């Protein structure tokens, strides 16, 4: 259709971020996480939105099992990220958080992220600093949009809007081509806080 139910909120099928020139479609969805004392609760819907051609980019996989595309050492996720085509992913906060709680988590994931694979340079510590202050003066209620757009390979265009709105403008821009690789690597690589967007978007590129 048009609209999917991604945790009874609407996500729109196709979807043009902020300022961008392009459409792109809604390949996957899922949920992110938080915990209370160990208790898994539901904290974000996420969609995942690319140019429709990430899938002839991706031809390769077509008629794999799903579950051989997000196996560790598959390959698919790196190929997935690096796919040369615009991709967005749209967060709706499910439980409400203040900005300095989640930049600081995004930074420490991030982080480990680069660390983990040698490229945490003072340039991208700089980076990861001044991401997690943009977040440090907002609150994020129940129903905060979060848009990350990938409109280049080396930058990340950040949007927010109140529930029922998508943004009008873009309101941070990530300039640092590892943070922005990490990011996506984040939500979509062999460690991904989403495994459900994952397994979500293989599906939709494996058939």
């Amino acid at each position: 259709p048009q609209v999917v139910k991604v945790e009874d909120i609407d996500f729109a099928t196709k979807f043009t971020p902020p300022t961008g020139s392009t459409e792109l479609d809604l390949i996957g969805y899922g949920n992110t996480g938080m915990e209370i004392e160990t208790v898994e609760i539901r904290f974000t819907a996420i969609g995942f939105y690319a140019e429709p051609s990430i899938s002839e980019h991706l031809q390769k996989w077509k008629g794999t099992p799903s579950s051989n595309l997000v196996e560790d050492d598959s390959g698919f996720h790196k190929e997935l990220i690096q796919a040369p085509v615009e991709k967005a992913v749209r967060i709706s906060i499910i439980k409400g958080i203040k900005g300095l709680p989640y930049g600081s988590a995004l930074q420490s994931s991030l982080r480990d992220r680069l660390v983990n694979n040698d490229l945490f340079e003072e340039e991208e510590e700089e980076a990861l600093e001044k991401l997690a202050e943009f977040f440090q003066p907002h609150n994020l209620p129940k129903g905060t949009n979060i848009i990350y757009h990938w409109a280049t390979p080396s930058s990340v265009k950040v949007s927010l809007s109140e529930e029922g709105k998508m943004p009008e403008d873009v309101a941070y821009t990530i300039d640092d081509a590892h943070v922005a690789e990490a990011l996506l690597d984040l939500y979509l690589g062999e460690n991904t806080i989403t495994p459900s967007t994952l397994a979500s978007v293989a599906e939709a590129i494996a058939a």
